[PDB]
């Protein structure tokens, strides 16, 4: 009960970040194909104004620079927001794996029980095999323990994470695209200018 | 003589080519840019879903995404008018141009042929007729025919040619233009992201 919608929890958590590393996926790659039509653009222009027109120098450092501000943009990009997710959604199968093994251990621990009440189920009618019973449950128990105990505490932490690596990722989304902007801008005066010159 | 018209006939098939790549480049980048908006679009649905609206902001969000997507949709209409369709206007000339010139090679085969008829009829090969007025009313004509046209071509050419240089002008301006106000609105709703976000 708990734990099931405690999990149920983890499984919309799961479900929300894959939805929106997805998204950032998406976006990453749309930035890269903007990138790419902008540098035919560019290059289509290089190409059609003649090497003896004034400003054609200038033209050359618009086309690069134009390019050295799209790779960078998607490079951080690519850091910033799309491998912060990725780092963000590994906890998720690491996660999956650890509520598969306490779905085991606890089984152990619950047969370990099972098996103690049929050996001590017997005074003067055990054997050798009574300490052995013992022994197992205890090391059955510990097992559990350890792996409900620390799985009791990290499903909620993780839960209480989801926001500050939403805020974080948007917020760095902003700053680059911040720069970004502001950057292109400059390039876009400079290249209004270099066309008045025709 | 049918050389400057070569030259002529050079610099448009250059001038035909540019266009229709630019052109080209030029819808493709439109592509792009709805894709980019798709892509925004679809990010700040996720967005929206993950922001409560029993958060602070949540209705500042609420304008951010739907200004953020006015903007794109302006944009790409006024892309679409500035950039692609005053290309599409361009290049569109190009059809006329296109079947006058392969008019013109016709006529200059009919040409060709008039000067070769004629000469064998003619010749002081004691065959004279007293009526080839008629290879000589022909051959007069097919001549006229060609001079004419391929002259209509000298003159049109490269007016044409020439004005591409203000088209290519226009065209970047506008685009130029068109940028940057939406790198400003852009910049200023990216600003307010960033505080709406930072409030969370």
């Amino acid at each position: 009960e708990r734990f099931e919608q405690s999990a149920n929890n983890f499984y919309q958590q799961q479900a929300e970040g894959h939805k929106l590393y997805k998204d950032l996926k998406n976006f990453l790659s749309a930035v890269k194909v903007m990138h790419e039509s902008s540098k035919r653009v560019s290059e289509t222009l290089q190409e059609i104004y003649s090497s003896e027109w004034d400003g054609h120098e200038e033209l050359k450092a618009i086309v690069w620079n134009n390019d050295l501000l799209w790779e960078d943009y998607e490079e951080k990009l690519a850091d910033q927001a799309v491998r912060t997710m990725e780092i963000y959604v590994a906890q998720f199968s690491e996660i999956k794996e650890r509520i598969a093994k306490r779905g085991r251990k606890l089984v152990d621990y619950d047969s370990a029980r099972h098996h103690l009440e049929a050996v001590q189920n017997a005074k003067k009618k055990d054997e050798a095999k009574t300490a052995k019973a013992e022994e197992e449950f205890n090391k059955a128990q510990t097992v559990f323990e350890d792996l409900n105990q620390e799985l009791l505490e990290e499903l909620p932490i993780l839960y209480n994470s989801r926001i500050g690596c939403y805020v974080t990722i948007f917020q760095n989304i902003s700053n680059l695209r911040d720069v970004f902007y502001r950057e292109m801008s400059k390039l876009n005066h400079n290249l209004y200018e270099v066309m008045s010159k025709l």
